[PDB]
């Protein structure tokens, strides 16, 4: 139920330990004014500091006039904070606003096409993005809700995406969470503590050419559909042969224990473990934070299931795009199929009460 | 931690109300009625499995390499999490199997409502699971196993998740608020109410239709909240709308949460006013609904509202008349009914050798 502090040299929500919960929104910008962008962005960052500590925004949920709509819509009060963190990113579309051409970073880079890709574009893209992750759903929705209405008339909701359980981990000392295939997801990635491993591989550093984004980071998004009706005729072989990995402790084949480092050879060529692994990949490494979904039936019986991926790094360039790239063989191909994609730059941290949300930027 | 399968009724409705959903309509593919009959049976050895924490069938890992695990293996390392699994046969149920004699009186078709907007894709079915658990991976993991034990004799028509209170940070006895920010539950029959539930829930063998002693009768609506135009509304015009203060949920004129109301000095469209008791020939409900939020929608509007699950002894006698009654319902113009569905939820699993539907089937 603890609150997880706001303030930073970098967001919370990326090395921040995986909560339960998540609600992303993407969201277009509506205005051309850049002062009143600027104006949302300050009014965005006083309510993210409200709802983090588990306060209502603005003048409270109800005790003002009688005649006005209330500050806050009131579905959270009486909840504890249950660790929400509120992470804002900026997609490339932004820097063709507000004369910030300029000022897009390298290090944000376009996507390739990648074979198999079928990217619904309604569900792809976005100006910005909030991450809201909580442990209570109710807590999540009502920080998008919120900061959704703040906006009204400055941006829009584009399209958005809960995910109803985690298939991440940042913190190794505790359980390993599964997909929806029924493996631990988050074995091998980097925890929270690796501050070395954060620097290396997942903040912008000065040096890297775009000083706005030193502290920030760079998100890559992707809806990836699941084709449970093929995987789950599957044998327990073909299965644990796709990964590299056997499903019940989820050891690296051979051996006894989750954790106990890969020996790759004795994987099959196009395991998925195998494949992207930083030593198959030039040393490229993610932090993946990504999270399972069900959207209802597919409409021909079955349940729909995905996974809403999302990794951070230094660089597009040399984290997801590199990694990816090597799946293209992989046997994981034959039971998904990517189906919405966005990228963000991701800023630095809000360093304390007077600053906001891209000040860096703006 | 868990809440015992067996019982004169099922699980999952005087039981505790746990924090998550997943609820699923099947039809029937299958004529043949022992292939009915034995899928029955096969459910409830499953839902036994289920309910206690284990995997279904020989287990999710640990077999014959080259054959497909029993359990698709997503919740291991997970505890049951007070998870109930309710079964539930729709009226086109008997339409097969030669059970046209055999449908309660009881289960009767709703009418037309006005402002209905059903979806016929998201109404209707042969069959339903409520899964109801404090963690939403518990839930699905349990759908997906039982549509994938059934898959050649049912398929899944619609599903739907959803979300109560968060308990390991919300105390027991706090009114959860629904997503207008309205206290939800106060006036309801509790699962403690001995006397109340036999009156008003369970039937009774005097009803007209033995199989179903013990059994009760589920009403279902997806209710979409229109959170937009909500928002905009002043906070006297919502208070006004219910019935009852956002901030303590008091009745008008009176103090506390829990004091009774004095109906005349609400508004005479006052949802509380039209849906009380004493308004409606002293019909009372078991209400066991849950907040979804799907997602956006085209419009960039939020996909919200309220999964609307009632029990009574006789829906003629229990949902029809109240939802009658909320004609002129000042609620009217920020809601739409948009799925609905109707079932007969069969006596409960007496013990080890009995199973599903065994009064019905014989
Ligand atoms: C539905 C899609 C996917 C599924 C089910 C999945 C499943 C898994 C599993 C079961 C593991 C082994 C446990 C672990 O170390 O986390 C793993 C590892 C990994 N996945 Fe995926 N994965 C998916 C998509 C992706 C994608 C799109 C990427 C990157 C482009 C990726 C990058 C990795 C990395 C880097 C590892 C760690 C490898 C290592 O260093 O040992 N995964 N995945
Ligand atoms: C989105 C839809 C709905 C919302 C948001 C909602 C909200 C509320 C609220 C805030 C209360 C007051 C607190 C309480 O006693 O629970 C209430 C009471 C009640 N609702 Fe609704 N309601 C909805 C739909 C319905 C429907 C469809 C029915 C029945 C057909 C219904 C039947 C009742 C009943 C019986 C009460 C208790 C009245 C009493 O005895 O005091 N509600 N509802």
């Amino acid at each position: 139920g603890s609150a997880v502090p706001f303030h930073g040299a970098h967001q919370a929500g990326i090395a921040t330990p995986v909560q339960d919960r998540l609600h992303f929104a993407a969201f277009d910008v509506t205005t051309e004014d850049r002062a009143a962008f600027v104006a949302l962005l300050k009014e965005w960052t006083a309510a993210a500091r409200r709802l983090t500590a588990g306060h209502a925004v603005g003048e409270g949920a109800y005790g003002g006039l009688p005649e006005a709509p209330p500050d806050d819509t009131g579905e959270a009060l009486g909840l504890k904070p249950s660790r929400l963190t509120l992470t804002i990113g900026f997609g490339p579309s932004l820097f063709t606003r507000f004369g910030l051409a300029d000022l897009r970073p390298e290090a944000l880079a376009d996507l390739p096409k990648f074979p198999g890709d079928n990217l619904d574009r309604a569900r792809s893209g976005g100006d910005l993005c909030v991450q809201a992750c909580a442990d209570d759903p109710q807590v999540a929705v009502h920080a998008i809700r919120n900061l959704a209405r703040i906006g009204f008339g400055k941006v829009v909701v584009r399209w958005s995406q809960l995910g109803f359980g985690k298939t991440s981990s940042t913190t190794p000392d505790k359980q390993t969470p599964r997909n929806l295939l029924g493996f631990k997801d988050g074995t091998r990635n980097i925890a929270g503590t690796e501050k070395d491993r954060l620097d290396r591989f997942v903040w912008a550093a000065e040096k890297d050419g775009t000083p706005w984004m030193t502290g920030g980071s760079y998100l890559v998004a992707r809806r990836i559909r699941m084709h449970i009706e093929t995987w789950d005729r599957a044998s327990l072989q073909e299965q644990e042969d796709v990964f590299g990995r056997d499903k019940g402790e989820g050891a690296p084949v051979g051996k006894a224990k989750e954790r106990d480092e890969p020996f790759l050879k004795a994987m099959k060529p196009d395991a998925h473990v195998r494949l992207a692994h930083p030593d198959s990949n030039g040393g490229a490494t993610l932090l993946r934070r990504g999270y399972s979904f069900t959207d209802g039936t597919d409409g021909l019986g079955r349940l729909d299931a995905g996974l809403f991926f999302l990794a951070y790094q230094r660089d597009i360039r040399t984290g997801f795009v590199p990694v990816q790239r090597n799946l293209a063989t992989d046997a994981l191909n034959e039971y998904i199929q990517h189906v919405g994609s966005a990228v963000f730059a991701v800023p630095p941290g809000v360093r304390d009460a007077d600053d906001w949300w891209g000040s860096t930027l703006f």
